[PDB]
């Protein structure tokens, strides 16, 4: 089967427009951003002309006392950075006419659903997260919002699929929501204010948990491997690293060469706004480059199962990572080698999405006939956490802790997350 998504907003042929059988009409403001790699990506900034309006057919608008519905996108929302930003709640996606329908609102650490029936009895659902933690899930990264509506029972928001808040909506009573959807921030005191939204949809029903899983799935199951933030992988751009089974740790090398080694080391710092975020620092460490090797395709994404080469920066130079797959023990221990050096050394990365926090990636390393040396991830010898290839990875169940060690995610500078490098 059945059609249940009433409005599906999304990017095709040079357009912004609604995919389901209603084709309600789009209107986009001159002061709308879109992401050039992926143009389902919306940015919205905190300005008049940053909008975007949905009219919808009169036969979807909600006025009713029972019927069911839903709504799902995906958002990602900077950092809050001052406290001009705690205790006021702005509107980013409106349909209230004459006080009664549904918003949704954020806030300090929160994303907030209203219903409001025309005799003003109201409910929310809300999600919190925290600021003051050392790596958040959920600041500045993409997000799968999933809010759904039982007219005889609960309201219920999902974040990345999972349930978080619920509360019961049955004594409001007949809701009668604008005719058009308005994408904007309003009320909101921070003029530096923005957030990015994509893949907005209306459902005519409550969707269960298994449609909620799926979609979630679906809008991310992707053979494009993601950044931290959760935006496409691409060659050519230097990231830093975080390891997921010590990320209080960050990459750097002991010397460059055969005899060096790359290894973790921690603890990261922090960057701080008193009373507003305490977090890890993430621009620590060693860059990586991706380079292409096998890949045909000519953009710069990085798809699941390219075969790479990783680069390591090291005073504003490149060097190779790299191993003699030879030495003694099943954990072959990393190097960065000059380019022109590496010879017949193991090089070539296979990488894969973990295919699970998002944005997992793994590095199976290869030697030069295609034979896996194993994941990277770490060995201690015995008090320095070295960066290793390993077969044991490889050997392991999916998904479990022993895989933690292997899965990398890959940081780029982002203005959402207001961090400066110490260089």
């Amino acid at each position: 089967h059945m059609d249940t998504s009433i409005l599906n907003l999304r990017y095709e042929s040079n357009h912004l427009i609604d995919l389901s059988r209603y084709a309600s009409k789009i209107n986009i403001g001159s002061k709308v951003n879109f992401d050039p790699i992926d143009k389902n990506q919306i940015q919205l900034f905190n300005l008049e002309s940053s909008k975007i309006e949905v009219i919808l057919k009169n036969a979807i608008v909600y006025n009713s006392m029972y019927e069911n519905f839903s709504t799902s996108f995906w958002i990602r929302i900077p950092k809050y950075f001052n406290s001009i930003s705690l205790n006021n709640e702005y509107t980013i996606i409106n349909c209230m006419e004459n006080n009664s329908g549904w918003k949704v609102s954020l806030n300090y650490g929160e994303i907030i659903w209203t219903l409001q029936d025309t005799q003003e009895i109201k409910q929310r659902v809300v999600f919190k997260y925290s600021q003051m933690i050392n790596i958040s899930d959920y600041i500045n990264r993409w997000i799968f919002v999933t809010i759904t509506n039982n007219r005889l029972n609960n309201s219920k928001i999902y974040i990345n699929g999972r349930l978080i808040d619920q509360k019961p909506i049955s004594n409001l009573g007949n809701i009668h929501a604008s005719n058009n959807i308005m994408f904007k921030l309003d009320g909101c005191r921070d003029t530096h204010r923005y957030i990015w939204i994509k893949y907005f949809n209306l459902f005519d029903k409550e969707l269960n948990e298994k449609e909620i899983k799926d979609l979630y799935d679906n809008q991310s199951n992707s053979g494009i491997l993601k950044d931290f933030w959760g935006d496409y992988l691409q060659y050519d751009k230097p990231y830093y690293m975080l390891n997921l089974y010590d990320p209080n740790k960050y990459v750097d090398v002991n010397n460059v060469g055969i005899r060096g080694y790359m290894y973790l080391k921690g603890p990261r710092g922090s960057v701080m706004t008193t009373n507003i975020y305490l977090n890890s620092s993430l621009y620590r460490g060693t860059k990586f480059i991706i380079k292409k090797y096998a890949s045909g395709n000519k953009d710069n994404i990085v798809r699941n199962n390219d075969r790479v080469y990783i680069n390591v920066v090291v005073k504003n130079k490149e060097y190779r990572l790299a191993t003699n797959a030879s030495q003694a023990g099943v954990e072959k221990i990393l190097s960065a080698l000059e380019i022109p050096d590496v010879g017949n050394l193991s090089q070539v990365v296979v990488m894969k999405s973990k295919n699970d926090i998002t944005n997992k990636c793994k590095m199976n390393l290869q030697d030069n006939n295609g034979n896996d040396i194993g994941f990277i991830g770490f060995h201690q010898f015995n008090n320095i956490a070295k960066l290793v290839a390993s077969n044991w990875y490889n050997r392991q169940i999916e998904r479990s802790s022993r895989t933690l060690g292997c899965s990398w995610e890959f940081i780029p500078v982002d203005d959402g997350w207001g961090e400066r490098p110490l260089q």
